[PDB]
């Protein structure tokens, strides 16, 4: 009769099960397991305050239900109540410290809440229960990225993939490290790896063409970043990605193209506005790069680039008050500007 309710679930004949397990609790209101069976469907439905009440029912009468203290820690997270869950984890714990996937979740959770330090702690006994749980491995170097600790997160995301070697997240995690890191022949591996196991995979592909682009692998960055936009083609910033590696080529005319595109887009894309700008400064069409450096500082007021820019245009046009003015802005926005001016 709580077998039957527990067979009914694993078939997800929900209706079934609840029938079953509502029985069992006519003939003994004290079995544990049937108030959980019961959350179980609950929970399934989206019902997290049944759920939770139905766990919490199984749980007073039996303190050493494991599974009860899993289950409730699911649906308080479902529900958000964040640290109700990290007390469920707590006490499964206390009755198995041995279950590294728990303590691995409670890592999580606890990471969410921004207390890294406690999460860490979890990921380490987990690893040190089980050595070759791979996830734990993951989780902690993105708590170590998180920290600043990028030599510490590449250790532990290349732990991750040498125990798991078709772990997916672990690649991209690894190669967005190493990009931050400017170690991009790395990089490159790492994304090259991911696209193995997700070769459509709209956002590693951007991050892929922008450390071609760092290396100086500006035709590579192009074919990536058009890739890029036919993976995911309404949004911005793709379009500008491809214009600046199009515009480093001197293909000028497209990047012109592809930054309009942007704007059709988002009419206030700030680093549109301004790198059309320098098109427009470069060609020579000075009265509309100033219309253009304009229109990026009304969107971001403290866009030093686009001070400094204007500032150039409004020199050679002779208003040098003006120009002055934008001149000082910049440095006072990022001073490493006057190095770039006095050199």
């Amino acid at each position: 009769l709580l077998l039957l309710s527990s067979i009914h679930f694993q078939c997800r004949r929900l209706d079934r099960s609840a029938h079953f397990s509502t029985l069992a609790i006519k003939q003994n209101p004290l079995l544990a397991e049937a108030y959980s069976n019961l959350g179980n469907v609950y929970k399934e439905r989206g019902q997290l305050q049944e759920a939770i009440e139905h766990y919490r029912h199984a749980l007073r009468l039996k303190p050493d239900f494991i599974d009860g203290y899993i289950n409730l820690a699911a649906a308080l997270v479902a529900a958000g109540d964040m640290e109700g869950a990290v007390q469920a984890y707590v006490s499964a714990l206390q009755y198995n410290p041995d279950l590294y996937c728990v303590r691995s979740d409670l890592g999580n959770l606890l990471k969410a809440l921004g207390r890294l330090e406690e999460a860490k702690a979890c990921y380490l006994k987990a690893i040190e229960t089980q050595p070759n749980f791979a996830v734990a491995w993951s989780n902690l170097g993105c708590v170590f990225n998180a920290q600043g600790e990028i030599w510490l997160a590449i250790h532990h995301f290349e732990k991750a993939v040498t125990l798991d070697p078709n772990f997916l997240d672990a690649y991209i995690n690894l190669g967005n490290v190493l990009k931050e890191a400017r170690i991009f022949d790395r990089a490159v591996a790492a994304y090259l790896r991911a696209l193995s196991f997700s070769p459509n995979h709209a956002v590693v592909h951007g991050n892929l063409a922008c450390v071609y682009y760092e290396q100086g692998l500006i035709d590579l960055a192009i074919d990536t970043y058009r890739r890029a936009i036919e993976l995911q083609p309404h949004f911005p910033d793709a379009y500008c990605n491809l214009a600046n590696a199009l515009k480093e080529k001197g293909s000028v005319a497209e990047a012109e193209d592809c930054y309009n595109t942007a704007l059709r887009l988002c009419p206030t894309h700030a680093d549109s506005l301004n790198n059309l700008a320098n098109i427009k400064r470069e060609q020579g069409n000075i009265e509309e790069a100033v219309r253009l450096y304009r229109k990026a500082l009304e969107v971001f007021p403290e866009f030093a680039a686009a001070h400094s820019n204007l500032a150039s245009v409004l020199q050679q046009q002779g208003k040098l008050q003006e120009a002055l003015m934008h001149y000082k802005e910049a440095i006072r926005i990022s001073p490493t500007f006057a190095d770039a001016y006095s050199n």
